[PDB]
């Protein structure tokens, strides 16, 4: 405990806080989804409700330490309030995201961070035809709200959404689920913004 | 990071906070809407629910810096809590506005600020006739709750609401959408208050 | 800005906070309502939902300044958290009040304050007969929860509720709307408590 | 104001906070209910919703003062955050309690405190038969969640719930309403826990 | 009170906060459930709502004291904010958990802690067949969100859920209710995570 207390104190009390990524020092965030449930479909508003875990990974030089100086500690858990976290946002939500998991991340000695918030999201999707064999397809993009591709880039480790925790007695069965990097351009703004597009194809069970 | 950390520290730790606009030093806020979805209509309460992005722009001398003194930094992202933001409020809401995007703004070296909150709003609107060819028209005014025209003025860059991110499979298609500056007077209060009136004409798709 | 920054600092950093009104130094609060909408009626729970602005006015010696010492500033806007505000409470609500406007007040050099929160309120009201010509009458009292008449008194400027921003396409039209000072006595407590009784008579449009 | 400011400062800035009651220094809390409305009944979930005021009284030596030293002040109003309050909790709620009144208490020079929170509570109750002449009976216990009888005891001034503010046009009329001290024992825990059991018998009006 | 004030001050003001469990200093948390009500079932979303108390127990060397040095005090109640608490999380919730009891724990002189939060939980469960003699079975896992088995292990005192406070007039009667330790492995992560699996079998009464 003494060694971890020292490490956290050296990292968090001494530092002026990380001011986010910049054009000179950009950052790549890795995203992965594990889809747990399609809870609800609303055909009168074209809203669909998902429950998933969003795995986020990034790496900061300012979170590095030498494990030899801190009793061989290679990593630790810490409150997400102690650190910067990326502003990854759904581009087509219809409600504030509801947070289902404790806001705690894992920091590793090389400065890498893993953060896995569980969320419930309502987003724009037309479920008409969900009761057929073909099913429906729906999509929602996730990216930084405020940082362009020149400050935050995204990648995935796989294009396959993790379906191994999908609720087996859901009202909806999943036919496929992909997560794919894209580049968007907007009327408001000159620079490209990066997203990962979660595409889910499903039907009634 | 070092240069941005310095800049933020020089702007935000040293300063007593900006105390808002005054009659002697008034401010013009530019507003623009991009309408994403008419999610829901309630014909038993005459409430309609929109999802949009509200682009806000203003400029303060106290947020100026010389980029040459801070490693050629011309702009940065920062939490909206670090700065003053205008109290732009819908005049006919029926619920607290729900915030859908991170509360982060962009500050530029000339002291100009851009802030683009995504919101879901329930407001007063009679949807009777939405299922016809003619459709319905509805309106909501946005302005400072507490500052008159002598402290906060508003303008738009265009009278055309941006419909280029409008959800193509919404239950409602948009026939027109305008945003127009107006001047209001109230029994309580001697001075004029400025608003931008969002007028949306729509029908079932 | 320099002069207002000084004024706010002199008023709020130097002061120990106002400890509320007392028997020795009582306060009169002026209340006025402007009724915007009867949004909803629930005949299975006898709850009705209003949207209104509640104009509050009072005066404290501790908020006085000489405008000559602060660049001729006669008034300013400030966050309601910076100052004491009266605990005016609906006596027959069925839900927490929802706040629809920014919590910002106007302080004037003589120590007078104006604060105008927009609220949505669910309160106890039997709507049976609302669909008739006679309509229904409902009532809700507003007063200090904790201060008697010997510490907080109330008055109105008029007994007529302001109907000039009433939503013209509401489901309910207003037949009359009054706001009247009353004195209540309770088993628990020896002293009188003051309220303003909002009486609204309405029917389907 | 000067004298009250001094008193509050002497009581709250100088003190280390009261650490709650103990076996060596136990406390008796007096409870009384005034029932305002049975708002809603849900026969598909067996939940019933009440609105009431819960009068709480207790006394601490650490809140004593000599009125002669503070300009003859015998009592004052203060925010409930300034002081310890008992953790009185409904034992069979189905939702977090909703608070309907300002969190402000009255402290008197002998160290006694009065606190009267207005609440809306959903609790476990089977309303089947509410539409008959006999009506239904329902019950909910209120006590400390964490303190046994050896640290917190309870009493009532009367076994009769105060029905003098009961909403006359409620959907439900009250046949009887009692509040009675009881002693409970639990598998988890060796000591007795005290409650006041609110028993309400009611039917459709 | 003097003695307890000293103890709390010595434990909480002097200490740098416990930084959670580690591989070098792991922790075992004991969990037990007492099921109070199955409130609601939603067959269109496959969500079920429970109300229960979750008894949590663990032990830290840094919370030890010698009762002889503090007036023979063997234990005390304190706010949960004063101490570390395990991040025990439902793995298949569909909404944020609603907290129904005060966030206060009991600390004992040997460093052991007891914490018993009452919760309402919506979780993934197919109620189809609940209206039959056989009923339905549903399950939800509870464990650390972020700590593996090498930092947080779990155990139960019994595999039998405590049904002695189960609401006798619930819509649903309980046929069986068990709580059983398990070990999970996830695609994201190399180490095992421990849970207690709450299995409830029930039907309409
Ligand atoms: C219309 C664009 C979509 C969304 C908006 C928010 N936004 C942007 C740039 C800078 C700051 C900012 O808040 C753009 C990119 N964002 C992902 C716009
Ligand atoms: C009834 C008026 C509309 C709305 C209200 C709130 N308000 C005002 C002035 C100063 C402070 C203030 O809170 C007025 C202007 N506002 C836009 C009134
Ligand atoms: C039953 C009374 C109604 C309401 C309650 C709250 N209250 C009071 C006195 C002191 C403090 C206080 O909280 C009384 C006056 N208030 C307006 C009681
Ligand atoms: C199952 C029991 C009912 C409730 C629970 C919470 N509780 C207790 C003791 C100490 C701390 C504590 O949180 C007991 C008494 N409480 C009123 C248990
Ligand atoms: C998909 C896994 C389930 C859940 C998630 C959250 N989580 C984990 C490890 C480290 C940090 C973290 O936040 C894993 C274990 N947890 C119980 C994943
Ligand atoms: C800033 O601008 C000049 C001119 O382009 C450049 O050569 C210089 O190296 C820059 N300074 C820093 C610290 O990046
Ligand atoms: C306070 O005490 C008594 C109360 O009757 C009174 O005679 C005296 O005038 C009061 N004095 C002050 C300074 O308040
Ligand atoms: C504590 O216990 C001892 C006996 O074990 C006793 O002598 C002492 O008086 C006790 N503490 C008190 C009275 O505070």
């Amino acid at each position: 405990q003494a060694n971890l207390m020292r490490l956290k104190s050296d990292l968090f009390n001494r530092s002026p806080m990380y001011p986010g990524p910049t054009k000179d020092d950009p950052l790549t965030v890795t995203l992965g989804f594990t889809l747990q449930d399609i809870v609800k479909v609303d055909s009168s508003t074209n809203e669909v409700d998902l429950v998933y875990y969003e795995q986020q990974r990034w790496k900061l030089n300012s979170l590095m330490w030498d494990p030899n100086e801190y009793g061989n500690i290679t990593d630790f858990r810490t409150s997400a309030a102690d650190i910067w976290t990326p502003d990854i946002t759904a581009y087509s939500s219809t409600r504030p995201v509801q947070v289902l998991s404790p806001q705690i991340a894992v920091v590793t000695h090389d400065g890498s961070v893993m953060f896995i918030p569980a969320q419930r999201l309502s987003f724009m999707c037309d479920p008409t035809g969900v009761d057929s064999e073909e099913g429906v397809t729906c999509a929602v993009k996730f990216g930084s709200w405020v940082y362009s591709g020149f400050e935050i880039d995204l990648k995935t480790d796989t294009d396959q959404v993790d379906l191994s925790s999908y609720y087996a007695s859901s009202k909806y069965e999943i036919l496929s689920a992909t997560q794919t990097r894209q580049v968007q351009h907007y009327s408001c703004c000159p620079e490209p913004y990066i997203d990962v597009n979660l595409v889910v194809k499903f039907r009634e069970r």
